[PDB]
């Protein structure tokens, strides 16, 4: 789905439908099935809907009339405990016209107010306007699976799932300050700064309230340091129980549902557990791959689909336009962005919902920067120590801009704020502390960028991606487990493999295209790309054999071509 809207205590928003439409319909991709509008004096809520649970009933924005006036909500996500919560609400005297999770969350707010955030389990980006208190409430899920942005106005607020929703407003100029560019040229780090000037990204597991008094933010959930009493056997048993419970609950939908099988222990674990639970409705599992993947398909007995991608398809400039348009920003990761776009586009032809194992590596300490001592004991983000050295395109920036970025100082400042946030138990040894820090930074910086990537790309083609591993309970639990247990097999995700032992059974041409597309760009030296990137160094890099180009220059090309596209479609005003 795609949530947008506008609050003001200065202007009458009763008849500003055309503006609200401009914000909402910009995310038509997110929800192609339907669109809705609810307008009032102080609040205007829009919604783009991808119908998953209850097609005719789950119409948004949904409104519940109260003695004090209407309570309208715009909701983008999936509450997996909407049956349990509806039973709890029925006992408290609530009557339900729909069989949608949407109504449960809205009547949930009627019961518990903002505290509904603490009772929901799954992914969500919610916008509630309460006419009783003339107060907006914005709720984002605990891990940050569903996005929400906001933009302060004079005695008012603009919000949307994607920046394009806010940018579509005529009182918002597309401005990017130096703090914006620093986050844009940042490498897999979370920030409130949404690159766009004065536009912010909602912190996962927070509720933003907005009324006449101003804007308020409350953290209803964050990772806590707690004593782990369970032994290895019980810890392995509990992980299975949680992963299984999550998979079972997230298979629930009124539309065709699929699985993303990459062959890795993560995807194969979700596929095997899902296959067993889908069999419980005679439902033949539908897997999708972009070696071990095809093997697991025959094991589950699934309707497998091998999506083949040629360098030509990954290099297509039209793809990079679609990718940058979805992201709203030039991240320069065309390879790993275009791949999952074409992957999700192929998946959408068959199924409307898909399960992914994306958060697994971040919760089960899977990545090499979780394992390497050098990375865990470094004075910067672990993934900077392992990769940045190669990917760093800072050599290929104009010295004037490179010196203005000060990426080393930014990265250092952001890392200090990030390590400060890490909760430790008292009397813990260095190994246990450096493990927590590793896992915290992974879940609150790296995993957030992947979640938003998986979301933006999937929602650009109208596909609902679900993430069983990306759960707060499973994250909370594994955070408190000692390092000893996480690598008890002397390998990554040992607790994952030990829990899923029964179900699981053991280009150069692309770069040539990037260089050709960069040579096309170099032909027009007026391009604002060359205010950021050195024209001379790109030409030099473009002139090389594709085999010679590797790492920093490849990253420079993907960044420059994204920037080229970005400057044409959004037309920003760089304050540089």
């Amino acid at each position: 789905c795609g949530v947008a809207g506008w609050v003001s205590f200065r202007q009458d928003l009763s008849h500003e439908e055309n503006i609200l439409a401009g914000m909402t319909n910009s995310m038509t991709c997110r929800g192609p099935d339907a669109s809705g509008q609810w307008l009032s004096r102080h609040a205007a809520l829009g919604h783009r809907r991808l119908s998953i649970i209850d097609l005719p009933g789950g119409t948004q924005p949904m409104t519940v009339d109260t003695p004090g006036g209407p309570v309208t909500m715009s909701y983008s996500g999936e509450t997996y405990n909407f049956v349990e919560l509806r039973d709890e609400l029925r006992k408290r005297g609530h009557t339900f016209r729909t069989r949608s999770d949407t109504e449960v969350v809205l009547r949930g707010y009627l019961e518990w107010g903002a505290a509904i955030a603490e009772r929901m389990v799954g992914m969500c980006a919610i916008a509630i306007w309460d006419s009783r208190y003339e107060r907006l409430t914005l709720i984002r899920d605990r891990m940050g699976t569903k996005p929400m942005h906001y933009y302060r106005t004079k005695d008012g607020l603009l919000f949307g799932s994607e920046p394009k929703a806010i940018l579509a407003h005529p009182d918002v100029k597309p401005v990017v300050d130096m703090e914006g560019m620093r986050q844009l040229f940042s490498f897999f780090t979370s920030s409130e700064n949404a690159v766009w000037a004065d536009m912010k990204v909602m912190t996962p597991g927070t509720v933003i309230e907005f009324d006449r008094n101003g804007l308020r933010e409350h953290t209803y959930w964050q990772l806590s340091a707690e004593e782990h009493t369970d032994d290895l056997d019980t810890t392995v048993a509990r992980v299975r129980q949680m992963v299984e419970d999550n998979v079972r609950h997230e298979l629930v939908a009124d539309v065709p549902l699929g699985l993303l099988l990459s062959g890795g222990l993560d995807s194969s674990a979700l596929a095997g557990i899902a296959s067993r639970h889908l069999t419980a409705k005679g439902e033949r599992a539908r897997t999708f791959s972009v070696p071990y993947a095809k093997e697991m398909a025959a094991h589950i007995g699934s309707e497998h689909h091998d999506i083949v991608l040629d360098h030509r398809r990954l290099s297509d400039p039209d793809l990079r336009r679609s990718v940058v348009a979805a992201w709203d920003l030039p991240w320069g990761m065309g390879d790993i962005n275009g791949s999952m776009y074409l992957l999700f586009k192929a998946v959408r032809e068959h199924v409307t919902v898909a399960l992914s194992g994306e958060a697994a590596d971040e919760i089960f300490a899977g990545h090499v920067w979780h394992q390497s001592k050098a990375a865990r004991y470094g004075g910067t983000f672990p993934w900077h120590t392992t990769w940045l050295k190669r990917v760093d395109c800072s050599a290929y920036l104009t010295g004037e801009f490179n010196a203005a970025l000060d990426s080393e100082t930014y990265t250092a400042d952001r890392f200090q704020e990030a390590t400060a946030r890490v909760p430790y138990l008292d009397g813990e040894d260095e190994e246990q502390r450096m493990y927590r820090r590793s896992l915290h930074l992974g879940l609150n910086h790296f995993m957030r960028v992947l979640e938003d990537r998986v979301d933006r790309m999937a929602m650009a083609v109208g596909l609902e991606t679900r993430v069983p591993f990306c759960d707060y309970r499973l994250a909370q639990y594994l955070y408190n487990v000692p390092w000893t247990m996480q690598t008890f097999d002397g390998r990554e995700k040992s607790l994952l493999r030990a829990s899923v032992t029964d179900v699981v059974t053991p280009d150069t041409l692309y770069v040539g295209a990037l260089q050709e597309q960069v040579k096309i760009l170099l032909k027009e030296p007026s391009s604002p790309v060359f205010d950021l990137f050195d024209r001379s160094k790109l030409a030099e890099a473009a002139e090389l054999s594709p085999q010679q180009i590797a790492g920093a220059p490849r990253a420079a090309f993907e960044k420059a071509l994204d920037l080229a596209v970005w400057f044409e479609i959004r037309n920003p005003e760089l304050r540089y």
